[PDB]
């Protein structure tokens, strides 16, 4: 069983991934994804989740008192707290494999300039906390990051959801003047494997030379 | 104004585009996002979009005929065709800046093992095509990649408008016995700027040493 709790000021963002889960997996208790509106834990009539940054400058920072109450309710000692942030450690396939055997993931979705750092610092004194970036670009909020993380993790949980892969082909064998490489139709499966290995080598050199 | 068309066999998964700033920039009329069900271009009653690979291997490959018909209708020679794929060139902030000036993005979302390579090759004879990865992990489909790309681009379009950022803080100045760093309360702009620059470079060497030219863990 895995439980994923997502905390966000835009709970509707996560609803399609929630409905995408197969009923058989939910019934078997293999997975449970719950989404929580952060404003449940606000203190004031205006339901304030952000405030001006200390030290000045642009933007707003999400309030520690709101997030602290939210995580106090949702997390336990067993929780892995995931904090999406462009300033995080890289989220990779290795991370996804590690997290796919966790019992309880809580994803704290930030907005504006992010969450007051004391929230993560305090949480880290009683649970495991992981600040992660999903790539070398800037999003407006953590919800899209949460969707990526949930998909990448849950497709590694059975029954729920370095060279580059080369091109793939299906019917018809000729289409708009372009033929499927004839080796693929040859029935020489050792040669096909060598051909695919060379295609992967060339693609990796062209697109991802960092992978060598 | 920018037009973004997203083509997918799961158009409901794109409903989050209507949320937050993508939703607002849509509402503000700076960008129009249209989502298309790929199965509209099928002709059989089983509405088949996939078929087994040539040369063997597990899984299914998305058929070129259906994609070619869809892109024929949606794309023009001015279109920038975006094809999410874990085997793509990296999508980065620089890419987002470049695409923020485009008139027309079309995002072809794959499923199964991906789209027959000839779809991108054929499209590239008429238009610019970019196969891109959003990161070093594997998704089940291109729809989440589409949402990431749209978000990153739309916050840069004119009309809405290196190193890791260090920590941020807001009120109260002491919380659960944890204090905001006193320099941030001090009003000394030069000392605050110097502390923030130091925190940024310190976080970068710890979390992303590659950005400063050092070996990765
Ligand atoms: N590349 C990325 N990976 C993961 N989350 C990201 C992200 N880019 C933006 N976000 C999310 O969007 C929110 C707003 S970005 C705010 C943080 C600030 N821009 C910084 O540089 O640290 C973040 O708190 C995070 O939740
Ligand atoms: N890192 C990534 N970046 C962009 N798109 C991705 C992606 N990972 C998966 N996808 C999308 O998800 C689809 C299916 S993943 C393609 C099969 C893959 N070789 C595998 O290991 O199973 C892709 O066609 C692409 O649209
Ligand atoms: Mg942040
Ligand atoms: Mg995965
Ligand atoms: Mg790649
Ligand atoms: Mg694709």
């Amino acid at each position: 069983s895995m439980k994923i709790d997502v905390v966000t000021i835009f709970p509707e963002y996560l609803q399609p991934v929630r409905q995408s889960l197969p009923g058989k997996a939910i019934d078997a208790g293999l997975v449970d994804v719950a989404v929580h509106d952060l404003r449940r834990w606000t203190h004031d009539v205006h339901k304030s989740v952000d405030d001006s940054p200390y030290g000045g400058g642009p933007g707003m920072v999400m309030k520690p008192t709101v997030w602290g109450d939210a995580l106090d309710e949702i997390c336990t000692s067993e929780t892995l707290l995931v904090v999406p942030t462009p300033a995080g450690y890289p989220f990779t396939q290795e991370t996804a494999w590690q997290w796919s055997t966790e019992d309880h993931l809580v994803i704290a979705c930030g907005r504006y300039e992010g969450i007051d750092q004391r929230v993560a610092d305090d949480a880290a004194t009683r649970m495991r906390v992981r600040e992660v970036s999903i790539g070398d670009y800037v999003l407006n909020g953590g919800e899209a990051a949460a969707l990526v993380i949930i998909e990448a993790v849950l497709r590694l949980v059975p029954g729920v959801l370095s060279l580059l892969e080369g091109p793939s082909y299906t019917r018809p064998p000729s289409w708009r003047g372009m033929d499927v490489p004839p080796v693929l139709l040859s029935g020489d499966h050792a040669k096909i494997a060598a051909w695919r290995a060379e295609q992967s080598r060339q693609r990796t050199i062209e697109r991802r030379p960092d992978l060598l």
